[PDB]
């Protein structure tokens, strides 16, 4: 896109890769002829959920059916060709994940000014703020329950060969009685994408090791699962780098955070954690461990 006659060019449409019977957004509150875009006049706007320099997320009531949304807005008009193609691509990706049970839905997307709008159903907190909440380690018994639907969420993306690629506590959100969907596809990527690559980088934080090499895969989300789960159970920050960013990554659990796991959980992380890729357990094949089926 960057050599093609795509620049200096250029209200609201809708935006959709599966395909629609109209990009035109209607809603009760909104009139093209007034001034305000279409999400300040079709939309309450409850609170800021989230900020960052992507632009924001708000907590929002419809106009069009009075339910609860989260809106992420980017943060200024596209810089270009390239820049729009990168950010309409997260609804490609919500797209090709499609719906699943443990996967953040995403209910509609439009861009405005050069603004893309991307709303998704309302959840619990994220994951990260539940245990910042907390303040301490989660028990193991929520543990099971997360890992199990995160599993799912991974399972489902792996099987049409997607890589989520920032999988973290801050991508997981809550649901009632102890479930959670997997969301934020913004560094999705589809294997064998014509060709490989380009790519964006995940927190490093959770980064698997062998993306330092460009290996990517599957595998790079269970790892990333791994330490995210590893955070949560035993209250422990991870480093971004140095000494303690590499042990992690050749199969050290340090014993004055991780002694208090139960064996089984140990277990578990031990085969998410695996080094070598070619190594490590699929996301299908931890599920069918006994103790992440009941
Ligand atoms: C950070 O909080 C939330 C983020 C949420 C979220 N992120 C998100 C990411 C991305 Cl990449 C998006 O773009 C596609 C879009 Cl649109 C939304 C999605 C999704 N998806 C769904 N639901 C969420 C719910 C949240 O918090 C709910 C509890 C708030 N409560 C906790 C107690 N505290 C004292 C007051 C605040």
């Amino acid at each position: 896109l960057g050599t093609e006659n795509l620049y200096f060019q250029s209200q609201p449409r809708r935006v959709s890769f599966r395909g629609e019977a109209s990009e035109t957004l209607q809603s009760p509150g909104y009139d093209p002829s007034r001034p305000e875009s279409f999400f300040q006049q079709s939309f309450q706007r409850l609170s800021r959920l989230g900020h960052g320099s992507y632009g924001e997320v708000f907590k929002v009531r419809s106009k069009e059916d009075g339910r609860l949304y989260a809106v992420k807005r980017s943060m200024s008009p596209f810089r270009g060709p390239k820049d729009r193609a990168r950010k309409l691509a997260e609804v490609g990706s919500h797209e090709k994940v499609g719906q699943h049970p443990c996967c953040v839905r995403l209910e509609q997307a439009w861009e405005e000014g050069g603004i893309l709008y991307l709303q998704t159903e309302l959840c619990g907190p994220s994951l990260q703020q539940h245990c910042e909440a907390w303040g301490a380690s989660l028990p193991e018994a929520q543990v099971w329950g997360y890992l199990r639907d995160t599993l799912l969420a991974l399972a489902h993306l792996h099987s049409q060969g997607l890589v989520h690629l920032d999988v973290k506590p801050a991508n997981i959100f809550l649901g009632p009685r102890g479930r959670c969907k997997l969301g934020d596809f913004g560094l999705l990527v589809e294997l064998g994408t014509a060709g490989a690559g380009e790519v964006q980088e995940g927190d490093p934080r959770y980064m698997a090791p062998e993306l330092l090499q460009g290996s990517y895969g599957t595998a790079a989300d269970v790892f990333s699962l791994g330490l995210t789960i590893l955070e949560v159970a035993c209250n422990m920050e991870l480093p971004h780098g140095g000494e303690g960013w590499q042990q992690l990554r050749q199969g050290y659990l340090p014993p004055e955070f991780t002694a208090g796991l139960s064996s089984e959980l140990r277990s578990v992380l031990v085969m998410m954690l695996e080094p070598d890729p070619k190594l490590r357990a699929t996301a299908e094949a931890l599920l069918a461990l006994p103790v992440l089926r009941q």
